[PDB]
């Protein structure tokens, strides 16, 4: 397989996942099947224990893997459905090697980082790259590997040592390395400074990799004097120093990479047999004039992404108003064209009662369904089939008249079957008939609650129907859309 | 507690365990209760899976812990009985942190090397230092920590980062660091070279520790010009550059440290409220003239140590003749004053039949008992009580007429109770009466087989009685000793 | 002496010279005599060969030393007059050691970086610290050492190794180290990132120094979560993590350091026997409402500084309009309340003829005098005495009626004595009577040309009289000031 | 040109100069013209100020360059005559860059290590490689560059950064790097340890070079297990891990490199168009049985080398007896078959009077001529012509009847012309006729004194005639040789 490593310098928040997902959809537009793997140097096995404040939201995969949001970036850009072992962590690898040792698999030899941990990294990366992650059983051609962290962090040292070796245990034709680095710009002078990138490239080069591309992220476009310094002190040609500045949307980030000629570079380097939508969506986004104000009652990234897909599909700008549910909160809730009550693991019941009584559009997700059932009366993890109990339901029209949907669940509580006879219609259930998994309130333009998280299914080309329904309702257009 | 870290430079085989055990028995001679901990940066949990070729023999603790031989050095020097958690490994610590993560104990925070692994190291080192490892319930005063590896190995980086912090999270009065480094000597010139030590001290200093002592190990004593270079370039006073050269025995290594004044240094530095035997045993060893040639039919370190304790106790030099049992082997076996058949997990039966028929003294250990029972006819891990079935047995006289002994076992097979009635006397058994655990053959000066490993119980001050019995028999003196 | 090292991390432009000059005037306000030294790791001996585009302007000292502008920051803040050896460069030190070697002074020993270059650094820093740099012959108490560059640059490695040693070859009471580091703030999130500071502190700690203060420079004030990360990962208490954000003026930067409590820290640490103006000037600067627009026809730093001193002294804001003299340039020159033609080594004659014919206030400096003499008709380095040829001159009134002034020259051409009889009055000359060094044109509110650079004499408390005269004339107030 | 860099690891004394000179004479035997350059990271310009105790003897070049002894190794192996700029030092390069700065040659730009010092290294290495250093005006094909020091020393960092760049600013076909590293062997076990080499290769790889060959120097030949560890952890094939053990003579070191196949490696790598004497001389040296005991009254390396060339040419082993001239010294001087009084800058007169009165063979060099003239009565640097005053002189027969010789001088005193008329024959003089430069005493088998140092002219294939004459006289064979 062809491998593209993406390493970070200076600071992690520079958008490496957006770079990695961008070069993935570029190569996908060039007809190549692209896998992705994320390395997270954290010792946590899965993100199921994380707070959404730490590493952003917990993204859920079809197999029930709970991971950080950058796997959702890979899904949303590439239109792939990842498996849990496309997340590599230090915890997963050290536990593997430890469990191999206790089986005797290392044949009485001393286990140590080089070779055994570095070989575990290589074995994992070789094998999960070969796994069909598009719906085609046809084995992938490229695997993009985001090495999370910044090079120089001690946690990341096993992985760069593995990738150093993986150059030599492959071929140059089959392995390239992107370094994404910050070029800070001083407020006093406008002077863009190269010294972080120079020092970070020196560290990466000290660890036996080298930049095949340097990707400057910067506030303003980098001047030629700054690119000359980088190409000199980082020992890479001008064509190999790429600038991504602040732009309107993530839709524009692939387009900058075309304009900086990465496909010529990867064609030459990786010996490859080689957008429209990305320009169209970027150009749309810059030309949005109508506003939809949704009350949301990186902690809710896929939620926001799904709304913005939906918003762009109806040529509205989203004015997303985040509201802490313990609560100007009610002022925001007055100019709410829709209420979105997302998931979590009580004060949300304010907004649900408001939405119900004032007939303001409502989407409840997970907890929002449970609370809506409770309000009206006053782990199941990964992909499951939810069957519709009628065809007279708004979500069934939105999903295209299909008798069931398959969506990603993450919940440990459910509605009691014995109490549903006290009743708001329960419109979707599990195949067992026990759990109700979708509610719709009929005396309302759009008040639906779903047990599942349809966010994780959202992609720009196909907005999440429960989130689309909300934005259609919030602009009156639902009555048109179903007609 | 007071802590003494011992770090290695250049190469691991320089005797750091002998330095650490030496400064331990020095401080014990000064009346201080000394704990020891060994850090092994290997990812192996326990040494139970190791080949005796890799890391030397597998030493067995009373609690059933299977560890590398350097814990046996701590036991043999200090006369302490260690617990399995006095061995720290990367595997034990990473598995701890991983299992804490899966319990939720890190409260939805991202686990990473600093802090979480470094804190696990500190927590472990604080708590196992406080554990009474002498028979006194009186909590220890000093803990010697051998950091295995060489500083600069990637495996060791979590530990030095932990110890960097442990300086600051303690007091200077409570933490010192020994650096043991090679001073290589060129064959062409006799020139002793300081550059390895300078470079290794620079690495240690780059990792936020510093030498409080530099211990040069060297072939010849270091000249003053060499010590001046080290004290300049390593930024430490002349009194803090100690030389241990090649000497006769490990018995002399504490004595060099007295003569290089470490007790004055530790009194001043560690604010401490402060040998004979070590000189006596060293002086004896240099004056040994009689030879005992034992056929042994670092893989057998505690075995060799136990023989040399026994040999010194009868003022003989041991000419230990190692013989691969698949086999000049029979030439060695002809000048064998005793056969020692140690443990392992078939060709040994040559030497046992030889020993039986020619009346040459025999000690069989573990496998050697099983094979001796088999020859005459032609896991249970850690401390167990073995009871004697008579008082007319040579081992019972050797052990001082006691009705039982408590010795360290490591075996998964045993003699069949149903077949013992076919019978060589079975002299010791388990308390259950099922397993026979000691045999003696009566028509022989000394042919005993034991299931246990009495090596691990050997200390210079009290030689292992089965090994002593062998050397007494091999010199005729057994008939005198029992009389 | 007490020493304060100031090291940089991430990027050089963060204002380390302003930090170093700030802590200097703080300690001066506490009654201490403060020396300053700047280390520039460049191999250039002097700045006399530099372009003003590279390292900013060439600042000129009284002794004829041509240095970078940060020595001018030390003069302007502290009111000291530095000597050329208060600039240390790699070139000056390597040439010293080389010339010592060629004299035989190293006694046939091999010269190498440690010790000989590192000792040369220490010898220089010890001795130039002791030099009275205030007008008091009373030896200094503190020496602030700005280590230019960023720690991690190869050029700077001799100096940090010297300062590592200088800790130990002094006392902790006599040596502290400030680390100034960038905390970058992401545009997408507002998230302030600590990873550069953590990595730069790790480098500094790897080189055997440590931060006694960490000074974050940042766009916004740092949040407490960001300071907690820094105090944890950089192993320094919260009180030792100082935040300097973007503020109105350099006048406010000492005031932030008071408010972050550096005097308590230095009192405790350095065992010291311990502003108004800085607050007053900061508060004035923020309250400026009147504008003076001067046409200037970091390349002209002391010029801009001298104007802003003058502007603040008449409570006007300076709208400094820089104009490339080869040239909207004439649009700027129309709204010029004064023309300033600075020095350099032809198109400037446009602005001088304009200024002369339209009676718009003019200051010509060096080249501007020479060009003004030429227009009307159509090295001498460091402090020299210029004598006035009358008392009926505007500059003599401005300088306080004194018959001569002593100002800093830097010119290789001068007016021909034989041609002055063709004449615009020549008002000041050298003591030799040969060179005319000041001109005034009488038929004009203010058209003066001076050979010297009176910028380098400017300090906030005493604005440069030729620059003050310009701003008084540009606001009509000159007629009042002389009256 | 093709370039071969030779870097050191662990310790400098491992024989890198002998490796570099060996691969030079290998490639010379393959018909290639080989230049050599030595980098000495010392700041000393020339070795003229060195003590012979520090860096060994001061070797003198034809151009009057005074250098360390490793340039003499290049001359003695390759039969080249080096120029002073074939020695590169930090002092020579920093002074070059400094002097360029003061000429304005860097065009007002800031001088710093990268690029300017690194470019100076490259410029020097490119240009002195092209200089004909054989007597052929035909430009060289290979330049061997010994990088002195050990990689990891701060002094050497400019040079490895230069060579990192010089890979890329050349081609792989034109640049290879040898790493010479110590494999220490423990006395206790015979275990050969790879960890120094692994750590030193990691440092070299961190500095952006990599071993193309790893040359282990070792006491015993390295076992295959040790070479497997090195080829794994240093990431180089088995064929690229070469072992040079302790051997009889330097003559055998090329032969080991043939037997380890370096010519196949350099043919493949460097794309080259490709001994006897070295085997013959090695085999002779091992078979020497007759002894010649010379009293010498690395400080005298070329002297010892010249004696051993001479000794091998008459199939005697040299028993060189070094005697401190202030002085068992006279016991050595009794069994002296010849006295050698070398140069230096008084007690030597004991041995000269002894040699004269007892008719024991004498060679006086420089000071030894001056002292011999003084005893009988009781800078001029580099190549000069010395003319013979007769053909009835022993040195003229030894040098092959030639009327003059050209030999390397290094003296500041000479014999007074006015006093020679008081006279021992003065046999050779300068062309000016002023200085007497050779004496011979007639009433003696061999008592000659020379002003020059004929050591520096010695090569195995052509022994230095004054040193040959001594050893012939000391074995009676002079009377045969002249006949
Ligand atoms: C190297 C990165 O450099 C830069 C430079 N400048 C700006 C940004 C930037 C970063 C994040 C965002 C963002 O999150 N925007 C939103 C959105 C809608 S759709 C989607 N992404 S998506 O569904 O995964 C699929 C389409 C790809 N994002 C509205 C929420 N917008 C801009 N990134
Ligand atoms: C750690 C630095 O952090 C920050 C944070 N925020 C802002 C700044 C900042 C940097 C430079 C400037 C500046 O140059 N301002 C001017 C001026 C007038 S007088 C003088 N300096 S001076 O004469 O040497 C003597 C008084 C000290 N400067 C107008 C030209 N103003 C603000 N620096
Ligand atoms: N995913 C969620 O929103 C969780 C909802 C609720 N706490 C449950 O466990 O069902
Ligand atoms: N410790 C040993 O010598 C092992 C003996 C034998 N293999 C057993 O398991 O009993
Ligand atoms: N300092 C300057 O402005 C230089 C002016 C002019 N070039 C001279 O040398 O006199
Ligand atoms: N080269 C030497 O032996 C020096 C001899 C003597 N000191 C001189 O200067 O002539
Ligand atoms: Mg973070
Ligand atoms: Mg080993
Ligand atoms: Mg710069
Ligand atoms: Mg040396």
């Amino acid at each position: 397989m062809k491998y593209i490593l993406v390493t970070g310098g200076v600071i992690s928040g520079i958008g490496k996942g957006i770079i990695a997902s961008s070069i993935g959809t570029i190569l996908k537009s060039c007809g190549l099947r692209v896998t992705a793997i994320k390395i997270d140097p954290y010792i946590n096995i899965d993100a199921g224990t994380f707070s959404p404040y730490e590493h952003g939201e917990v993204f859920v995969l079809n197999d029930g893997g709970e991971v950080d949001l950058d796997l959702g970036n890979y899904e949303r850009f590439l239109d792939i459905n990842l498996y849990k072992d496309n997340n590599i962590t230090t915890g997963k690898i050290y536990q593997h090697v430890i469990n191999k040792e206790r089986r005797g698999d290392y044949l009485g030899k001393t286990v140590q980082v080089v070779p055994h941990i570095t070989d575990a990294v290589q074995e994992w990366v070789m094998n999960q790259a070969k796994v069909p992650v598009d719906g085609n059983k046809e084995e992938p051609q490229i695997c993009v590997i985001e090495l999370g962290g910044t090079i120089g962090d001690i946690e990341g040292m096993p992985f760069v040592e593995a990738f150093r070796q993986f150059q030599f245990k492959a071929k140059r034709e089959n392995f390239c390395n992107i370094h994404v680095s910050l070029v800070p710009q001083l407020s006093a002078t406008g002077e863009q400074k190269t010294k972080p990138t120079q020092n970070s490239v020196r560290a990466l080069r000290g660890l036996g990799l080298s930049p095949d591309l340097i990707v400057c992220r910067s506030s303003t476009p980098i001047e030629m004097a700054v690119k000359e310094k980088i190409s000199m002190f980082c020992h890479v040609n001008p064509e190999q120093v790429i600038c991504i500045h602040d732009v309107s949307s993530t839709y524009r980030v692939p387009v900058l990479l075309e304009e900086q000629s990465i496909v010529k570079y990867f064609k030459e380097r990786l010996h490859l047999p080689i957008l429209f939508k990305w320009r169209n969506m970027a150009d749309r986004y810059e030309r949005l004039q109508k506003i939809c104000s949704i009350a949301l009652v990186d902690c809710y990234a896929s939620v926001f992404k799904a709304l913005e897909h939906s918003a762009l599909a109806i040529n509205h700008k989203l004015n997303l108003m985040y509201i802490d549910s313990i609560d100007e909160a009610w002022q925001k809730l007055c100019k709410a064209d829709g209420i979105l009550v997302p998931g979590g693991f009580l004060g949300k019941l304010q907004a649900i009662s408001w939405a119900r009584t004032k007939k303001i559009p409502f989407l409840g997700v997970c907890l929002g369904m449970q609370l809506a059932v409770i309000e009206f009366a006053r782990m199941r993890l990964g992909i499951r089939r939810t069957v519709f109990k009628t065809e007279n339901s708004i979500l069934r029209k939105l999903y295209g008249d299909v008798p069931f949907i398959e969506e990603r669940h993450r919940h440990r509580f459910e509605v009691n079957p014995n109490l549903i006879k006290q009743f708001l219609s329960f419109v979707g259930q599990d195949v067992d008939g026990d759990r109700m998994e979708i509610i719709e309130l009929a005396n309302h333009p759009y008040f639906v609650g779903v047990q599942f998280h349809p966010e994780f299914s959202s992609r720009p080309m196909k907005p999440s129907p429960p989130y689309l329904g909300l934005l259609l309702a919030a602009t009156g257009n639902l009555n048109a859309y179903l007609q």
